[PDB]
């Protein structure tokens, strides 16, 4: 699928050199930042989408996120599903797992105080994860059939919003450098 959404969203920390790429492609490079998310994907998510990627270069100094990543609102949640990750595994309050995609994944809930959202820039709001038990090889085509992760958020009474806002596959990071390309479709 054609992606119609560019995500690039800074805290203004460090540096953060994001190309918008051919398609549905695009390639982060980071220095010594603060918090930023990049991406590529739709203006309106669902749970019932299908995304596929290949990550050509998946190159973290320190902590970053290659990860699914979008909202509701509806309630206000920001959710993930992190296919590999730099120096740092997230984590959370444990909810339980789910295989998908070949891969099984760890579920959690956090919670952020006082942090920029989609709509204010000091919100609190509930994080739902589901994280890889051991990092995704990165350089071939990978799919995340995202139902399977919402239908097990559900399970554990993890609800998420009737009103999707935009849904990518992300390159996320704090306090760290690197580099990172995908193309998603
Ligand atoms: C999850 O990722 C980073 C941040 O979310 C951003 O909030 C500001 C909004 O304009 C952007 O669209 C988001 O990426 C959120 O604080 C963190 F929990």
């Amino acid at each position: 699928a054609s992606t119609d959404y560019w995500q690039n969203w800074t805290d203004g920390g460090g540096i953060v050199n994001a190309v918008n790429g051919s398609g549905g492609n695009y390639s982060v490079n980071w220095s010594n930042t603060g918090e930023f998310v990049v991406g590529k994907g739709w203006t309106t998510g669902s749970p019932f989408r299908t995304i596929n990627y290949n990550a050509g270069v998946w190159a973290p100094n320190g902590n970053g996120y290659l990860t699914l990543y979008g909202w509701t609102r509806s309630p206000l949640i920001e959710y993930y599903v992190v296919d590999s990750w730099g120096t740092y595994r997230p984590t959370g309050t444990y909810k339980g797992t789910v295989k998908s995609d070949g891969g099984t994944y760890d579920i959690y809930t956090t919670t952020r105080y006082n942090a920029p959202s989609i709509d204010g820039d000091r919100t609190t709001f509930t994080q739902y994860w589901s994280v890889r038990q051991s990092k995704r090889p990165t350089g071939s085509n990978a799919t995340i059939t995202f139902t399977n992760h919402v239908n097990a958020w559900k399970s554990h009474g993890m609800n998420l919003g009737s009103n999707w806002a935009y849904q990518v596959m992300a390159t996320e990071g704090y306090q760290s450098s690197g580099s990172s390309n995908v193309t998603v479709w």
